[PDB]
């Protein structure tokens, strides 16, 4: 689709099995998820945003579907905020920005 | 322009007579800049993000050119790790995701 930025650009998302809700955010180079159980092996990463930074459990090569799109790539899961798909998914799924 | 998202999405802004550089991020409500100096009045506020809440300066009614669009409109001054270009600018200069 095309998305306009009135509102929050949030869309549906299946990883792991599960549905969410999150930001389509071109701020974001990664993709950083609120507590959702993902299978298997992770390594523990600190990220840094506003505020300060956050420890996440980083989970490789996961598919997850992005309003309807197939990719597979790093999640990050942790205590962010807000559930954001970052650019490492974005760029897999053909999403720019156009003004 | 059209902009993809294999590296970030950094574009050139003027404000407040000065020239930064500053990302398109759609996962941003507002607009955020780094320590710049700005004219007239400003509200102390608190925002939140990745790691926490940061207090920021709010200068309401402040002109950005955004890679070479006119917009108006609040920018929150403050320590932020990146100059973010936030809906609130971005929808006054036409930006839209696509996929
Ligand atoms: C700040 C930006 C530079 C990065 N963030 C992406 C922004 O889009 C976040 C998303 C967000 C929204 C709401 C919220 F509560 C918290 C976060 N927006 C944000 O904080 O907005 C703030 C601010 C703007 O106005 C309002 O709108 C929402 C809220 C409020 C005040 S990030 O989440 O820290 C991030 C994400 C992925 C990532 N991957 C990395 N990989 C390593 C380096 C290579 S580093 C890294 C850092």
């Amino acid at each position: 689709p095309q998305i306009t930025l009135w509102q929050r650009p949030i869309v549906t998302i299946k990883v792991g099995g599960q549905l969410r809700e999150a930001l389509i955010d071109t701020g974001a180079d990664d993709t950083i998820l609120e507590e959702i159980n993902l299978p298997g092996r992770w390594k523990p990463k600190l990220i840094g945003g506003i505020g300060g930074f956050i420890k996440v459990r980083q989970y490789d090569q996961i598919p997850i579907e992005i309003c309807g799109h197939q990719a597979i790539g790093t999640v990050l899961v942790g205590p962010t905020p807000a559930n954001v798909i970052g650019r490492n998914m974005l760029t897999q799924i053909g999403c720019t920005l156009n003004f």
